[PDB]
């Protein structure tokens, strides 16, 4: 399963990023950048102009009605309102699924880079501290025995090595913070989102009831309350239209070059080749972290054998101090658990699938959510637009 | 991040399971045992029983209308059948959603199966025939050197032990088998299930509408349809609801004791401390694949240092045939790099998520949108029975 870049992401990717004062930006996503930013908000005013010609049209048409069928006109309007508010439902609960998608992904990535800090500074805090005070235990119960104190020594080379081998793996710490501090803002940012659309359809829904519930009971104070509501909510949705659009667009933008983008935004803290293991994950055996786990195990491998074989041969001279042996054997042990802890967490498939999931969440369900937002946006404005034109006949009976 | 049975869950598992003679069945799931399914079947008799006595009841009240404010019963009659159907396209949505998930979780678990077996089977080939053939050929090239074809046997041995070591670890080409199959079967269930109900909206809002309009209208004949229709609905309605309630049920024993089923369920083609372990993620407990790992991994250690140590000092001798060398080392390499894969995917971390996904799919969103869809089917028998019991007045006006 590789990441494969749709077909209405590359339409609307195809979408000119033209700007304020009609100059064509690059149109690659970078956040930040002023001209970016220009044209997000060019499509912004595009949006608003629209909405300014849908009123002047409205106002014109009125006009010219009440200076100069419509049950049915009526009935269509709210027949058109209510798929507009169908589909709206349908895109906010896909827009919500994607951006949880894309949380949990985080969340996900979080945890294993978490784990593997927490794995990397357990052995190494272990394996100095615990190991360096057991071999000096042991150092005074040797006594007179040199090659039991070289034994002891190349232990404590070895473990130097470890510490040197795990210290060079990279540190998520940061990362960890902007995954956090990441997922926290896509939480309150949809939940806000997910609150205002939901109160945007239940007033579009209650306008439209309200307005049929006057057109049967005939009545007067009530439909001009609901027609400036109308055209209220008529505002409303033309300026949701322009957020979806403009969102829709950058997202787009985004999910055309999504291992470029974070490529390039992650230059500081991560290195180049593990981010282009963990992004593009290539199957042909090169991992950045094999020599690092290859020298780990054997450094392991060769203390195990080390201490064996001095448990084996001491207990008939001394078989005084073999608690510490028994304590050493332990901590070995379980820095192996940790070594097989690591070594499965360090690998692409986690994290590849952790990347794959977001991508899909804010591209396959995000994306098509604020497409279907959009339309929402498009069809309640052009049935609102129908029920205020039909306005002045059922005004006037 | 742990399962923990939800509440809805604990709930629907205390409803009775009383068989059909009325006999208490065990409560534990069981779908190849007789007596559950006859529970199942006696949920789906007494949804049975509750549709004859709403059709009984519906026809005791038309007989004693027609033998002896409806604008307003109607209204809400088309109220709650238009809420209904939300509801309705609500838990047929999380119910689909659902399934997905957990098509998918077991789609990646028999990604992980598969590519497991696929490592372990391309290995132990790798380790056998291609080393057998470059230390066949080496034989001859280190013609009378008692050390250097002791090296060489001694690396035989090695590459026995990996092959030991390897043939050891569980194989899931069966595993594969039924989670393609039962990935399959859930497909095209899910398919024909969303189809059906999805039709069933329709036809609902289809007859729910043709009503309406023929209200207004005042044509009879028109109406008539609509009551065979609507009659025709509330039966299916009815069975909708048998279904969804005995798999609600079903569901919900399952989920109690997830664990205890896939337990009991795979005795013989997994052993019990995989599952335990792959189950119950011992992270802070030890692997069954440690000591295997741990061998394999000292293995190609061992065979590499006697490999480069031949290297070392075969080319100043002979320096003939010295590109087996580098192809044994070039083997050597790309062993420990499925080393490094297997140790990965072995782990218990990528199924544990599998299976902790297939769990809130199948529980948290199936569980929830079949419950939907009961209160789908209940709150359009209720809306059905208005609309015909209001029938006769309209009728005779
Ligand atoms: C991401 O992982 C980090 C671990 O580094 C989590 O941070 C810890 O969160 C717990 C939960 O309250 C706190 O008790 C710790 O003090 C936090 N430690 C650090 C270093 O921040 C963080 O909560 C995780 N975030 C998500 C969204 O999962
Ligand atoms: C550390 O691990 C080793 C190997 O697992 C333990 O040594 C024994 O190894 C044999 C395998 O040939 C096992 O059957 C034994 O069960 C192991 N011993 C025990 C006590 O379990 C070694 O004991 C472990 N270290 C400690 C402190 O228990
Ligand atoms: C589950 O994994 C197995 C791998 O063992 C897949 O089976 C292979 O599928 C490909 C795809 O067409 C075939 O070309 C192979 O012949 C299949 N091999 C075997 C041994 O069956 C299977 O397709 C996977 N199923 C799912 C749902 O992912
Ligand atoms: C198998 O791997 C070893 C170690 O990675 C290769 O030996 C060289 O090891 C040093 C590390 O001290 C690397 O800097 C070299 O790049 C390695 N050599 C090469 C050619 O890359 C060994 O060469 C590998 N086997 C083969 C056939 O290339
Ligand atoms: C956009 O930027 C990329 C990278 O900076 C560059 O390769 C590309 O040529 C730019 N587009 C245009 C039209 O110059
Ligand atoms: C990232 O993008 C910016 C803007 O296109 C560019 O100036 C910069 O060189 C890029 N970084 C890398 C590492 O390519
Ligand atoms: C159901 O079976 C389980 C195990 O076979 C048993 O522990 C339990 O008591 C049984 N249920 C009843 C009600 O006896
Ligand atoms: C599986 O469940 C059946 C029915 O409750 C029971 O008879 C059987 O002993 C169970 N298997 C195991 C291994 O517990």
């Amino acid at each position: 399963v590789d990441y494969i870049a749709p077909w209405w992401v590359v339409w609307l990717h195809s979408v000119p990023h033209v700007g304020l004062r009609l100059q064509p930006v690059n149109s690659t996503f970078s956040p930040g950048d002023e001209s970016y930013q220009e044209s997000l908000l060019f499509l912004g005013l595009v949006a608003a102009v629209c909405l300014g010609l849908n009123l002047i049209f409205l106002v014109a048409y009125l006009v010219c009605a009440c200076h100069c069928c419509i049950t049915w006109t009526a009935v269509v309007a709210g027949l058109i309102c209510c798929a507009a508010v169908g589909v709206g439902f349908y895109g906010n609960s896909e827009t919500n699924d994607g951006a949880y998608q894309l949380m949990y992904s985080l969340d996900d990535a979080n945890h294993t880079f978490s784990g593997i800090d927490a794995l990397v500074s357990g052995t190494t805090q272990k394996m100095k501290v615990d190991l360096e005070q057991h071999l000096a235990r042991l150092s005074e119960i040797f006594a007179a025995r040199g090659d039991y104190l070289q034994t002891l020594k190349f232990i404590q080379q070895m473990a130097g090595s470890v510490v040197v081998q795990l210290s060079g793996l990279p540190v998520w710490r940061e990362v960890t913070m902007e995954l956090t501090k990441l997922s926290d803002q896509t939480g309150y940012v949809e939940y806000y989102r997910w609150l205002s659309y939901l109160l945007l359809f239940i007033l579009d829904l209650v306008i439209c009831l309200i307005a049929c519930l006057g057109l049967a009971k005939r009545s007067k104070c009530l439909l001009a309350s609901m027609l400036c509501c109308g055209a209220l909510s008529l505002l409303l949705s033309w300026a949701s239209l322009a957020a979806d659009g403009s969102a829709a667009v950058a997202t787009s933008d985004f999910c055309v070059a999504p291992d470029t983008f974070i490529l390039n935004v992650t230059e500081g803290q991560i290195s180049t080749e593990v981010t282009r293991y963990y992004l593009y994950c290539s199957q042909s055996g090169s991992s950045p972290f094999q020599q690092t786990l290859t020298t780990f195990q054997r450094a392991l491998t060769t203390m195990q054998i080390q201490v064996a074989g001095l448990l084996q041969f001491a207990v008939p001279l001394f078989s005084t101090a073999e608690e510490d042996l028994l304590a050493i054997q332990l901590l070995l042990n379980s820095s192996e658990s940790s070594l097989h802890q690591l070594t499965a967490m360090v690998d692409c498939r986690g994290l590849h699938k952790d990347y794959l999931d977001a991508l899909a969440g804010i591209c396959y369900d995000g994306l098509q959510g604020l497409l279907y937002l959009g339309l929402f946006s498009f069809l309640a404005a052009l049935a609102f637009s129908t029920m205020i034109c039909a306005g002045p006949r059922a005004w006037k009976h």
